[PDB]
């Protein structure tokens, strides 16, 4: 029993993370096999940062200008290459500790830990959301960029986000590790900023199930509802819309608990039409929906309460 | 900006991480040096449980009916011996990614991260509270005895809570490394309650400071109150009583923000007896306490491990 927003250890991450220097900056980098992946506003001065032209500023730069620390160890820069927003510095030194990786490009809606650095030393961990806006609301400050998300199914490392910039909301943007942004954003610091953001629906009904699952039903009704009745309903209150993949991709958990999607559907409607009345649903006053229907598969127990 | 429930990195720990197995029961382990630290339930088995001496069940035992796996290699049990409710196997082998470590034994308010684990292969990390009533509110299913709860000082790792049960209401119970339960509870399977629960009243405050360092004013208001009125106040609403020593602790947040920890008293005050009138705080409709004035701190300054 118990259901808590849990993050994947970060061990394997942690044996990566690295500091980058390019004269007067300084921010974190990803250490895999020779190479060491960092955004590439690490070239940029201040003065260069509203419209810079990377391809002018690199073309400056050779290896020993790149200064690279591995714990108190200094790597030796070999070779440099842009790929999109990403810079990757080839080192002569493999990672003796990488990890079996894979980079991946995710969706809004998809969740995955965050392992927070500054100059190159990790100083916590914590699970998000990509959210529909393409943004995710994490916990960085100066210094926190070259940061990375990640998941860790079975023994292989997802590598997929990269930490690269804060908007005026507090939000966050970054690229997966191929340096390709999530959004319509920039590294620019021009004007920029998240579009409306809306309530990730298949995740917060995963959550509804994953309520059922640990013994709660008070928010459920005896009524159903039509997909489109449901969208009707649910985007009056800034919730994504939910189609038939949402509804193929809560099967499992629906004949886990008996509780048919359109059904679990029916219960939201009636959730954001009453609110809680001082109710909790697994100790949150809120309907979250930073938990997908994978995470809370992976979470609870296989037998409901 | 942004506030996260934060877990320490765990990597210092998963080195740790070992499946302790005695006849048909199988749970985690923790490696240091060269012994390996379990619950001592793990000699019980499902009769056993119902009222164990463990003194007798342990001196039937010989060395090598504890198998100790780390990875896929097989450790040697040379020696065992009971230090309360606390199994320690004197294992062939020093643990090589041994860390600075220390074991301490926590206070309720008092917070630490969670390494789920299940067959000496951690799952997860999440962080969580010791409660007033000295359960854990965690996420844990059959096969997590033997996970631990740890912080990290500087570079060395505290180990303050080992993971034995789950009580009925779905909360858990443990004891600190030297085997020594929180909470009024006893490792065996017989009928165990929680105590009534308290809200942790210095780590909503510290909260509420957060929110004012990450732009959230509105609870905010002109009055001050003593500790005396604000104290009746929260013994009302079932919080745990604020001390002078409190106040000195929320001293640093109070200069950084420019409210006095009475000041925020007033505000909290306010909240109790008023509610959010459908505002939120954090992302929160509810007031959070498992934070505390030194997680704040450490969370809104970037301390690295
Ligand atoms: C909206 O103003 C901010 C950011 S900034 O310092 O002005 N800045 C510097 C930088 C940036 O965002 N850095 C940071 C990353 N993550 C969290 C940060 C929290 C505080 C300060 C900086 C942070 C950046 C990088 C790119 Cl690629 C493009 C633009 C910018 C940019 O606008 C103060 C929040
Ligand atoms: C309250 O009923 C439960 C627990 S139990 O299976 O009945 N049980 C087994 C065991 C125990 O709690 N194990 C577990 C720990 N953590 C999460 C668990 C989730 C599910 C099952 C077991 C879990 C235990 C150990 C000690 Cl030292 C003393 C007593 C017990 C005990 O009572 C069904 C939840
Ligand atoms: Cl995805």
């Amino acid at each position: 029993s118990g259901f808590r927003k849990m993050a994947f250890p970060s061990g394997k991450v942690e044996g990566c993370m690295v500091q980058v220097t390019c004269g007067t900056t300084t921010l974190n980098g990803l250490w895999l096999d020779d190479v060491v992946y960092c955004p590439r506003h690490v070239i940029c001065t201040s003065e260069d940062m509203l419209n810079p032209n990377y391809e002018d500023l690199l073309i400056r730069k050779s290896n020993h200008n790149f200064l690279v620390q591995a714990g108190n160890v200094q790597l030796r820069v070999i070779g440099h290459s842009m790929q999109n927003c990403v810079l990757k510095l080839k080192v002569d030194t493999a990672n003796p500790k990488t990890p079996k990786y894979k980079f991946v490009r995710i969706q809004p809606g998809q969740t995955f830990s965050v392992l927070a650095c500054y100059n190159g030393s990790p100083s916590g961990v914590y699970q998000c959301a990509m959210r529909p806006n393409f943004t995710i609301k994490g916990s960085f400050l100066n210094g926190s960029c070259g940061s990375v998300g990640f998941n860790i199914d079975y023994d292989c490392v997802s590598f997929c986000y990269m930490h690269h910039m804060e908007l005026p909301t507090g939000v966050h943007a970054g690229t997966d590790l191929e340096g390709n942004f999530y959004g319509p954003f920039v590294d620019r610091q021009t004007a920029q900023a998240a579009g409306t953001d809306t309530t990730i629906t298949v995740n917060v009904l995963a959550w509804l199930y994953a309520a059922v699952i640990n013994g709660d039903r008070w928010f459920l009704n005896r009524f159903t509802t039509t997909l489109n009745d449901f969208n009707l309903v649910a985007m009056k209150y800034n919730y994504e819309p939910l189609t038939q993949d949402h509804v193929d991709i809560l099967g499992p958990l629906s004949a886990q608990t008996g509780i048919a999607v359109l059904d679990m559907c029916a219960s939201l409607k009636e959730l954001l039409q009453n609110g809680m009345n001082g109710r909790t649903i697994l100790g949150s006053a809120l309907l979250e929906d930073e938990f997908t229907p994978f995470d809370v598969v992976r979470q609870c127990s296989g037998v409901t309460f």
